[PDB]
């Protein structure tokens, strides 16, 4: 039962909304930390040199590319994580970033269905 070991994989502002945390959908700081050898969590450090406000352990969450849900109007890319009884959505400024996030989050959780990048050049709405 050692203390553990910190670690950073990817940091940057992102749009996410959950049920217990980030109830609101707004661009907030997001940092992927490593809790255990095979366990990670999303720590949102909004303060300046202080403890994190919101935190979501990615212990199980299944992140994967998903269509743009009706409502969330923050970022372009859309990606939500599926949990036994919890569901959280995430969005970035560009599609390129999303991938980098899915690739990491994927391993952090260790889901069964590995995420894969689509081939949607860029259709037009009407």
């Amino acid at each position: 039962g050692s203390s553990g070991s910190s670690g950073m994989k990817h940091s940057g502002y992102l749009w996410a909304i959950g049920k217990n945390v980030w109830k609101r959908w707004k661009k907030r700081f997001f940092v992927l930390v490593q809790v255990s050898q095979y366990t990670f969590a999303m720590c949102s450090y909004r303060e300046k040199k202080a403890e994190p406000q919101e935190l979501l352990q990615l212990d199980g969450y299944t992140v994967d590319y998903t269509d743009p849900q009706p409502g969330l109007e923050g970022g372009r890319a859309f990606f939500n994580a599926v949990k036994e009884g919890d569901t959280v959505i995430f969005a970035s400024d560009d599609e390129q970033d999303r991938i980098l996030w899915v690739q990491a989050m994927y391993r952090a959780t260790g889901q069964s269905h590995k995420p894969v990048p689509p081939t949607q050049s860029g259709p037009s709405s009407g």
